[PDB]
């Protein structure tokens, strides 16, 4: 850890072991035709992305690294974030079945092959995996991190930086472009985590229908339920976070930490592996490993559940601020829906936005109005068309239930996941059967007439069910 200096703001630690950020896309087109005007497109791929003359990604990296040397936000008043935290436990004492501890085994299982270790032989996975354990170099990664886990020794995580190929607004790419920072964990660190905290995700999953923390949920099964519960409060918003990772506060994401330790069933050896997620991040950026103090460290397993937590407390925090009523009682008037940085608030109490918004703000959150003007959030009367996990929530004659919007349904018409290549246009030979099932479902949501201009389109080339059978299956099978 010799080299020194700064590096997008942030203090370097030492040299970078990453490989070059990637260059190419998964996403391919279904037809060789021009796209329409304002279809979005594959993020872009640096220097030799053909459609359009761009900076570096590398460059593009330190813009995403901007939001990380802003100050925090403040925290909320001592008092109310102690009763609040109190009030989130006792709530999942109340409800979480405590777990038995998770073995090595399960842990090394329950990662997903198909990704990288991270540091430091930045590998699939899947290359030193039997189909039972991990051998090779990620076997002695493995059990070393196993090992510490056990003897309840701290190992300090590094993450590797990427960016991510998703489709976006074509702005983001021919003008001034934008692309996702994606934290890679190390194998040693996600092994720790899984052992330390797959129990409490385990049980918290179990609970996702009763509790807000939404992780685990499945949108056509539970989304009736889960949407049907918050009709049941008079008022509905959604504060569309930007940015909410990057503005996080660690000081929150420790208490958020505390409570996971606590119903951990090994508190002991998970307090140290959450000490060792929280505290000062090490990033590997390619030239350089910096440190991040603040922020979420957004690697592991784990941590959608810890950011989902963090934002109860947040939520909470602010209510309690706003309309002066114990934490408990809040809950008892309001159905909350969290899952990370997407949430859905139904409350009965009367909530001063112009208040709610200023406490949001003062944390060092970034609220916005559906309308991305100045001013205080808003809120409605209908659950009806609020989002959650990219769907628009509708209520019908039936019940409630999630939608994918037309737009999206017309993506997913327009482009196809396949081997990574360099050129977006290029279409795909050789022909996804379940995926085209799956699309016939979200479009029969809108009606007879939308469900058949796209039960045409997937005709080509290529059993293709009436839309009230397919209208049924997916509302009610
Ligand atoms: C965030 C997200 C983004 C994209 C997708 C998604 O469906 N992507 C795609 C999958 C498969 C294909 S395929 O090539 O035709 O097989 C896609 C093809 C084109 C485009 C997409 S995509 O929507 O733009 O990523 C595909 C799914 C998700 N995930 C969710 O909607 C999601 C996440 C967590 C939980 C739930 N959920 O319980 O409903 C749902
Ligand atoms: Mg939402």
């Amino acid at each position: 850890p010799r080299p020194s200096g700064t590096y997008a703001g942030l203090p370097i630690a030492d040299y970078g072991d990453a490989p070059p950020l990637s260059t190419k896309t998964m996403f391919w087109r279904t037809s060789p035709e021009k796209l329409p005007p304002g279809a979005w497109e594959p993020a872009y791929l640096g220097s030799k992305d053909e459609r359009v003359d761009g900076p570096s990604l590398q460059q593009v990296m330190r813009d995403q690294l901007k939001p990380y040397s802003e100050p925090r936000g403040l925290l909320p008043p001592q008092e109310i974030l102690d009763a609040v935290c109190d009030a989130i436990e006792n709530r999942l004492e109340n409800t979480l079945e405590p777990q038995k501890p998770w073995t090595f085994k399960k842990a090394c299982e329950s990662l997903d092959k198909n990704t990288s270790s991270g540091y430091p032989y930045h590998k699939q996975k899947s290359k030193d995996w039997t189909g039972s354990a991990f051998i090779g170099d990620l076997g002695d990664q493995a059990t070393h991190a196993n090992n510490m886990y056990e003897m309840g020794k701290s190992m300090r995580p590094i993450y590797t930086a990427a960016l991510k190929d998703e489709l976006v607004k074509p702005d983001k790419i021919y003008g001034k472009i934008k692309k996702r920072l994606l934290w890679g964990s190390d194998l040693g660190t996600m092994i720790r985590a899984a052992r330390a905290f797959g129990p409490f995700c385990d049980a918290l999953k179990e609970t996702c229908i009763f509790n807000p923390i939404r992780v685990g949920m499945s949108m056509n099964e539970d989304g009736p339920f889960i949407f049907a519960r918050h009709a049941n409060f008079r008022y509905h918003m959604d504060a569309d976070y930007t940015r909410w990772d990057s503005t996080q506060q660690r000081a929150i994401l420790k208490r958020a930490g505390d409570i996971m330790v606590r119903l951990s069933p090994e508190p002991d050896l998970a307090r140290v592996v959450m000490d060792d997620l929280l505290a000062p991040s090490l990033l590997d950026v390619g030239d350089y490993k910096i440190v991040v103090e603040e922020g979420l460290p957004s690697g592991c397993p784990c941590t959608t559940q810890l950011n989902s937590l963090a934002h109860w407390i947040l939520t909470l925090c602010a209510m309690v601020e706003v309309t002066r009523v114990d934490p408990d009682i809040v809950m008892q008037e309001s159905e909350f829906s969290f899952y990370g940085d997407d949430e859905v608030v139904s409350t009965n109490l009367e909530l001063d936005m112009v208040k709610y918004t200023m406490a949001l703000r003062r944390y060092g959150l970034l609220p916005t109005r559906a309308d991305k003007e100045e001013g205080p959030l808003e809120r409605r009367q209908t659950l009806q068309g609020i989002s959650f996990l990219r769907r628009a929530i509708v209520g019908d004659q039936f019940g409630w239930y999630g939608r994918l919007d037309r737009a999206s349904i017309d993506r997913q018409l327009l482009w196809t996941k396949g081997p990574n290549h360099q050129n977006p246009f290029e279409t795909l030979p050789g022909h996804r059967p379940s995926q085209l099932m799956a699309l016939l479902g979200e479009a029969a949501m809108h009606g007879e007439k939308y469900y058949r201009t796209v039960a045409s389109r997937v005709s080509k080339e290529a059993v293709v069910p009436r839309h009230r059978s397919v209208l049924r299956w997916v509302r009610f099978g």
